[PDB]
């Protein structure tokens, strides 16, 4: 269980806990909004993966915060907006190496609060269904956080 | 867009590109299964979380495998079945710090070819419904494949 760190970064820590590789991660938070039929999407560039997939609003959380706050300020943050959240679930993004635990809400009730991340955030208002039709096609990459909007949409938002 | 190796590991690397802190990591695979109403999940212990939160199978890549013929392996050495095997997605498990790709399917069809991973591998056949009221009443954490495997039985399955 004891472990011994190789790396202590910014955005994580590599871990050894015995024969495991372990990145400890902060948490981090989402958030699904749907108006007028369209998915709140953003877009930057990743240098993880070269490339700009698609995610929704999502950032870490920072000391201080809860996943609600976060929330509220990375929506505020990416796009100018804010609205009434609602936790829906979390998860785990990837558990067999790291511990980053993503919390997912829905915003409703949108407000542009901050007329303008705009630089780096390209925001993408898009139909989930054409997001899934557009990555189908092999259009568009999305990130868990990205696709996790478009199924919630499909199963509970229609 | 140079990187310098901090860490060649097993089952990831950790580089620094610039500012950015990167974990290379193998593709991944999952399987989405239900029948009779239930989905299969899988539940182990791990090490990164200090907890066995509800996945579906899933695992990585191998030397010489396409992600079809990885979803069938694990699909039987983590629950003895086979299946009919369709390629719905795929996403980025948190392109934030990694490039982990998971491509996701659906297995259909399935039959027993392995009587008996069974040691290190529970296997939970559980309705989804059921699962996410566990989820939300505190009683289960989700991998992002879990939590996938949900909401796409909600959204398409029913
Ligand atoms: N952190 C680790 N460090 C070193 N070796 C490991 C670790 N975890 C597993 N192994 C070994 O590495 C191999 C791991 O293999 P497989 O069983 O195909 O995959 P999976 O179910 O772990 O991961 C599948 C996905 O599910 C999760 O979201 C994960 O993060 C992945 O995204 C085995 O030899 C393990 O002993
Ligand atoms: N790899 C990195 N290395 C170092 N610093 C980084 C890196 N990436 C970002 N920063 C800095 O770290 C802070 C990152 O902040 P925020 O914008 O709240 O989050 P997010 O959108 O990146 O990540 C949100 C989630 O979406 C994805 O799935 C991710 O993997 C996460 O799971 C900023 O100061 C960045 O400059």
């Amino acid at each position: 269980v004891e472990r011994t760190y190789l790396y202590r970064g910014r955005i994580l820590n590599l871990a050894l806990e015995g024969r495991y590789e372990i990145v400890e991660h902060k948490p981090a938070v989402a958030v699904i909004a749907l108006r007028e039929g369209r998915m709140l999407f953003v877009r930057q560039m990743r240098p993880a993966v070269g490339l700009a997939p698609l995610e929704i609003p999502a950032g870490l959380i920072e000391p201080g915060e809860d996943p609600l706050e976060a929330a509220r300020r990375e929506l505020a943050e990416e796009t100018g907006l804010s609205g009434d959240l609602t936790y829906l679930f979390s998860y785990f993004v990837s558990p067999g190496f790291t511990d980053e635990k993503t919390h997912v809400f829905l915003a409703e009730n949108l407000k542009e609060v901050e007329a303008h991340e705009d630089e780096a955030i390209e925001v993408v208002w898009m139909r989930p269904e054409e997001a899934l039709e557009r990555h189908q096609r092999g259009e568009v990459e999305f990130s868990a956080t990205g696709l996790v909007g478009v199924l919630y949409y499909h199963a509970f938002l229609r």
